[PDB]
């Protein structure tokens, strides 16, 4: 029974900013949060995925309401990145592997909600609020929130004008409190906070993380898939940017501080007898400080998520290792 | 039982242009055209709504297929020139006003379609169509599309880019071959002629009538009501711009070309015999003649208008006459 200031913590831990704090202890003192987290069905998840996936495990142990939008349309408005017929099969890829990274991580799937967005935004009441919107939002305001997210290309399409639209009208519709997302949602964040008022619907909670490097290069591709072999995640780990007392722009460090610290409150350090052997630490700040040191070396910083990150996909990997399940992987993305 | 020449001439004539003349014609070769029209629910139609009534009328006459839209969903998309709440009121005026002009010219009014947007417009099949169109669409097309129909505002909405792709996608829910508007309609028109066939719709006929200058300032307002009491359209028709022997820009001479020969097949001018008596023209050019040659005055021309108008707009008058209809008036136009 975590007391308002624990959930509060919880909630708000690693993020890079809260929007809405006085409306945020308002709701904690009286009753659970409802939030929501919402991915564009596009391009196979990656591991960096564990990342939002940690502070939604966060939200739950808080006792938060969690719903995980499934953002099929907005897949197809953001420059068609899944194409209309690969959509549901796209969702089915989502659905399958989000919910096998979250109980790889050990988090309680019969308290979260999934929907996708297709369920409700091509109804007749939904589809007269983005009528209503269009009515207020200027093409100049549309633009510039969807900037960071939606893909710029040369000539823009009505489509990316309509998305934050509707990532918007989402809050309302889902009937959350707050919206979580990567830092890089804040223009749509902003907008809606704006926006939704003109429609005479309440300003939501919003709760951003960083947008953390990955695993691979520096701070685009290369990265690592949640399907990948044991053999391919070795690889790949050996090329990260890992450089001896560079504690910035580091993805290795970044999936310490952000994904394996919150799954298991302590992060040991695998190390050689010669210079100390293991140590186990129970904060990120001291960590940091060691790998600054130089006291804890690249390559044993490197084998120690190796180690942690097969174990996070080992449950993956197993699950679709199904004669349906590879069909489907296939059939999702395919030439 | 027309011919499929006596057809072509029939839905034709008075129109400045034909696109699609090769699909026209294969038509009316084989059934009757599907044609409709549609008018965005704002302000209260004037007498140059028999303009386009009177096209109307000549399909009717040709045979044709008429499906008339009353466009609620695209008057508050544009600007909102009618705010969501009165829509259903100016619905209900429109489709009265409407009809009364169509019954006044004597056009049987049971075998055209009265339909309102919202009717469909806002249906599931629909609504996705509007994001597939919404895919393809430029932002800047579509701008480009609205810019001699929707009101050109300093920071342009959303709701105004979205208003000609609807516009586009009603012809194929309307199930027409065709589409008839004013030419100020013409930029809408060819972008649904370029973007239906990308959504696998076929493209339409498009008909367009000239934009004729009103029976009042020159070529905005002033104009004269469906429902002006005889005092008012005297008064009204004294200021008209009619300038003698000039037949350019003359709002009177047009009204007889488009609305006064298409519905009698001629037009006689009131004349003191002292100047020779009356005279009845069987063609718009010989009339056009003599007023150039200034034989018939503009004060006769006007006396001329002025009492076939008066009966045009006499059964109007008296249908909405009705407690319930004087409401209706008042309650779609408050203040
Ligand atoms: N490296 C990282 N570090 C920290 N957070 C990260 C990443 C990262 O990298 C990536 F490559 F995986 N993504 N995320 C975060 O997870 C989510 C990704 O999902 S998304 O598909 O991008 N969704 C969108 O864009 C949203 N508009 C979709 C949407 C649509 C309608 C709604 O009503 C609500 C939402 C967003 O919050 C992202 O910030
Ligand atoms: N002086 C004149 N001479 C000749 N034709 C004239 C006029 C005139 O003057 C005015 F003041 F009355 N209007 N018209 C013509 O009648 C119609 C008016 O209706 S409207 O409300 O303007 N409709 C729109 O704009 C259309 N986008 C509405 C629409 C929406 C969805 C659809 O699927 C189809 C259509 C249009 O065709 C106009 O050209």
């Amino acid at each position: 029974a975590p007391s308002p200031e624990e959930k509060l913590h919880l909630i708000t831990r690693n993020l890079q900013e809260v929007l809405g704090e006085e409306k945020l202890k308002e709701i904690l003192k009286e009753r659970e949060l409802k939030i929501y987290w919402g991915t564009a069905t596009t391009g196979k998840p990656h591991v960096a995925y564990f990342v939002p996936m940690s502070k939604i495990a966060d939200f739950l142990k808080a006792g938060c309401e969690v719903t995980i939008l499934f953002a099929d349309l907005h897949a197809y408005l953001d420059n068609m990145k899944a194409p209309w017929e690969l959509l549901e099969l796209r969702v089915s890829y989502y659905e399958n592997v989000i919910k096998a990274m979250l109980e790889s991580i050990g988090v309680p799937l019969e308290k979260l909600k999934f929907i996708k967005g297709t369920d409700y935004q091509l109804s007749k009441e939904y589809t007269l609020d983005v009528y209503r919107l269009s009515s207020v939002v200027t093409q100049h305001d549309s633009k510039k929130a969807g900037a960071e997210v939606v893909k710029q290309v040369e000539h823009p399409l009505l489509s990316g004008l309509l998305y934050p639209g509707l990532q918007a009208l989402d809050e309302e519709y889902l009937k959350v409190d707050a919206q979580f997302g990567g830092i890089d949602q804040r223009k749509i964040f902003t907008f809606a906070e704006k926006y939704l008022p003109a429609l005479g619907y309440s300003k939501r909670v919003h709760l951003m993380n960083p947008m953390v490097p990955g695993l691979t290069g520096s701070k685009e591709e290369s990265k690592i898939d949640l399907l990948d072999r044991k053999e391919d995640v070795k690889k790949k780990l050996k090329k990260a940017f890992c450089e001896p007392g560079n504690v910035e722009n580091n993805g290795v460090l970044s999936f310490i501080k952000h994904v394996l610290f919150p799954l298991k409150s302590e992060f040991v350090i695998l190390r050689d007898e010669k210079w100390g052997g293991n140590k186990t630490y129970t904060a990120y700040v001291d960590l940091e400080k060691d790998f600054a040191a130089e006291v804890v070396h690249p390559g044993d910083l490197k084998n120690s998520v190796e180690v942690a990150l097969n174990k996070l996909l080992d449950p993956i990997r197993e699950k679709f290792n199904t004669p349906a399940l590879k069909k489907l992987a296939s059939a999702a993305y395919p030439d």
